[PDB]
This record gives C-alpha cells, sequence and structure tokens, in this order.
C-alpha cells in the first residue's frame, strides 16, 4: 500500500571477509582457479569497483595472488599460504574502513 | 511521493535450504546436473559469495557433491544421499548463522 | 535528501501464478516452447532458486511439464492440459505458502 | 545513518503504456523489429513474466503482433494499425488493474 | 536490525539530459559510435522502455540521429549539431515531464 | 513484517574516485588494460551513464587516458601520469559535485 522513491547509490562495505585453509579440489577448479590447490580469501566487496582497490593492498602485503577478480559482482578470490591471505584480507579490511570509511566484517575461517 | 536515498549492501542471510529427496530426471537435467538423479539440496544465499563458503562446510560434512555453484546468485545445488545432503544443509545453516551471524531459514523438504 | 543503507535479501513471495488456456502460437514459440501449443501456468517466485522447487511439485501433481525454468529470475513456464496445469499452480502456491512461508498470490486466469 | 534490511519481492504494476503512432524507420530497426513501420505500443511491465499475460490480452483483443516480448525486462513492444494498437493497450492495462490488482498508469501517446 | 518488505516498481524519472559539445574521439568510439565526431546527448532514463520515446521525440525535433538505443538500462545517447541535440534534450525532458509525468531534471552541458 | 512499495530511481553520487600510483602488472592485466603500466585512477558513478561525462571532464582536464569506461556499472578506469590523475579525480568530483548536485566523495589514495 504505502509508496515510496528510492534513489540508489551503492553503499560502501567489506560485507564478507573469509578464510578457508584447505578448500577441495572440486570447489577450487569450479570457481575456475588455476594452480595447484591452496587456501584461499573471499572478499565481497560494494561498491564493485572497490574490488580493484582490495587487490591491490592484498597483493601488496605479502605473497598473495589474485585468485580472481570481479568488477562487476565486487568479489575478489586470494590465494596463497593461508596466514599470508589472512594478513591480505585483514590489510584490505583495515585499509577501506580505517582510511576509506567502508563498513568491515571481522576475517571469519574455516581451517578444518 | 516521498523521496529517500538508500544506500545498497548486501544482507547476510541463508534464505531457502530446501531438500528434495526424488527430483525427476527433465528437471535434474534442465538443471544442468550430471550423473544418475539423486537427492539435491537448494541453497539461497546473499551475499552471493558465501556460496563457496557453503559449498565448502557441505562437502566436508560428508559425502555430499557440489552439482553446481552460482557466485553472482548465490546459489548452490548439492547431490548426494538423501540423508547427507539434509546433513550438509543442516551444517550449513547451523555454521554460516552462529558462527558468522547470518539469518538462517529452517530446513524444508520434498520426500515425496 | 534522506538517507538509508539498505540491506537487501530476496524476500519469499509467488508474486505470480496465472493461466492461459489458449495461448497464440507466436506467443508460444517467442517463449522458446516446443511441442504442440498447449495451455501454459506462469509463475513469477521470488527467490529465483525456488523456481526449481515449484518445479518439483507442479511435475509431481500430475501430467504437466516444465515449459522452463528460469533459475536466475524465478520464472517457470508449466504445460499441459488446462485443468491439470490449474491443479499444479494450486499445489506449488499451496506448498509454498503453507509449508515454506511464502508470501503467494491467488491463481489467475485468461480462458478466452 | 540509518541501516535497514529490506527484503525485495516485485511489485505489481504497469508503469508505461505508450502509443507511437509514427516511429522513424531507425528507431524501428534499432529495435530489432521488422516488417514494414507500423505503429508501435509501448509497455513496461513488473514482474517481468507478467509481460506474457499482457501479450495474450494484447493479441486476443484484435490485429495487433507481438513485436517483441522480453520477460526478462517485462517490456512488450506492439505493432499494428495505431487505433488498434491503442484498444490493446486500453485491455492490458483495464485487466491486468481491475482483474489481477496491478497498479496502472493511464495510455499515452505520440501522434506527431 | 529493522526488517521491512520493498516491492519494487521502476520509477518515472530523467534523470540525467547532458550536453557535450566536443567530446573526445577517443570517447565517441569507447561508446561504439560512428560517423564523424560531434557533439552528444547523454540521456538516463527510468523505466528503461521510456528510452524508446525519448527516441522519437528527440528525433523528431530536428536533425538529431540516435547513437545509440540501450531498452535495457533506459540510456539514450543523441548525435548531431550541439544547439541541435540541445533543443531535442530540451523536447524529450519537456514532453516526458509535462504529458507523462516523469521526474525531471535540468539540462545540463559541457562546451569546453 | 512492515511492507512498502519502492519505486527505484538513480540517484546522482561519485562514491569512489581513487588513486592508485602503482598497480602490479597482474591487476592491470586482469583489467584488460594496455600499454605499459601506469598510475590509475578509480571512478564508481551512479547514474552508470554519467561515466561519459566523468570521461569527458577528466580527458579534458589533461593528460589523463580512458583506461575503459563501463556505461553499465558506472565504472571508469584512468590512466596517466600520477598526479594528472589525481587533478582529473579532483576536477570530475568538483565539477559533479558543484555543477549537477552529485554527492561526491572525497579523492583517496594508494601510493605505496
Amino acid at each position: 500500500t504505502d509508496r515510496m522513491i528510492q534513489e540508489y547509490v551503492p553503499g560502501k562495505q567489506v560485507t564478507l571477509a573469509h578464510l578457508i585453509a584447505n578448500p577441495g579440489k572440486d570447489l577450487f577448479k569450479k570457481l575456475g582457479l588455476q594452480d595447484a590447490v591452496s587456501a584461499i580469501g573471499i572478499l565481497t566487496i560494494t561498491p564493485s569497483e572497490a574490488s580493484i582497490i582490495a587487490c591491490d593492498i592484498a597483493t601488496k602485503s605479502g605473497a598473495v595472488e589474485i585468485g580472481f577478480l570481479d568488477r562487476f559482482t565486487g568479489a575478489v578470490v586470494l590465494t596463497g599460504d593461508v596466514s599470508a591471505v589472512e594478513y591480505a584480507l585483514k590489510q584490505v579490511t583495515r585499509t577501506l574502513g580505517e582510511m576509506m570509511q567502508f563498513t568491515t566484517c571481522s576475517i571469519t575461517r574455516t581451517l578444518e
């Protein structure tokens, strides 16, 4: 019944920052990832273009590679040593949140 | 008509977690699923990237396979023994809900 | 002027459940439907993945076939005898609404 | 900044129902329309699947053809005699509005 | 925390109506525009199908051509003499706003 | 659960205006950018078509090139001398904000 006009603009938020230490080979391949299976870091970012910035921060933080960047949805999958990927995820959230005023989530993990 | 700016960000929610014990061959095929027809588990997840995590929790929970993952829509279809898929769905919802503050739905079933 | 953050999640709703007893051949073909022209049942479902469940309920209800399933938008077109398609549409809304707490619309028809 | 979860579902609305008596050949061609240029009727419909119903009501109302149907966006372009397309647009809006509780717009025209 | 269902329908609005007298050749080509570089008129229109109407009004207003029409997003790029394109943009906003009750923006320009 | 109809229209906003002085070669390549790696400027703009205007303001402001434009998402990536890209980003935000009533973000930078 009640009616309203909504002007949409993207928010600034890292919704997910999640570590999987030992993902399955099938999951890894279904994501289109190449190289030996490794730990992955998974980011959900709005606006979608901030994925570019998260990639730069992450790869500059240590020996982490971009598994994939999706500038259309904001998704980023990072690869590398599990502790390095964790450090990257932390740097991404630290930088976006503290220096660019994004809402950020805590780093979450799947280690088993 | 009232007017408001709405900054969009994805929520954190498992909206569907549904078991179909005996899906028809046509459906199973229209979904692009391969192998013999089996029970399927159907998940709807926001943000879409959390489908990756749900897949990991599911395949680690027992003898359940990824039928498909859609990181763009957040859909996951799981395959395996009906009881194993059921356990996987419960583990996805238990884990995302209790450990990651997602809103979760109850597990629903089509057994006939 | 006024500003708000909106966390989006899909609702649970069957918005359309509509019967067309005698659709035109041009409409039928433009929808990419095969076989002899027949009555059609048209569903609009959120979240999109619940289209899979609606298909299963519908095809289990009687001699109704999936014309198409669209798991990306939630659209389902059913085909068969007009009264069978009507029964299917009713079973879909009955099951989603009563057992899965979806908001459901009434079955609507175009018989002429 | 205030924050809210918004569960999305499509509304039921015909937002545009517009007659162009004499569209230019370039436009008619940029729309992918075939046959000789004719008057066109333009519909915007939510939910998108209701475009199927609008098409049926239109073609059954008289000598009007589907130029195209888009079940993804809900767009319908109708073709035929300008007066017949006009009658079709009025029948789409009368039927969806009175019989199916859609919000409907007034019919608008470009006659020059 | 707080939760609401939002039934979405498109608004009726021309958000952008902007003139660029001398766009760069690289910008012109990246937009996929053909012919000699010329001034461009840029429209943002909701619902997306109203782009069709804006095109018709614009091309009927004088010697303005459709650079492109995007019925999926509502974008229209017009080409021609800078003053003619300006006149077109004004006719589009005049007609949609005054005769079809769209919210319209003012015409904005980049002349240098 | 409360319910409301929301008519959607795009807002007018520059959400991101970000300088990366030294992006890695892999990122630069994953973005589909050609030529030698250079500093990049990253814009997020609503409505998406305003990316066209931002491009024009940027290339006219000095020796800055369009790496890419995305009129569907509103993304712009600029390339050139780090100081020139910075000036371009400031001119995009100054111009859209002061002359066209867009909400604008502050310019942000990754210099390390």
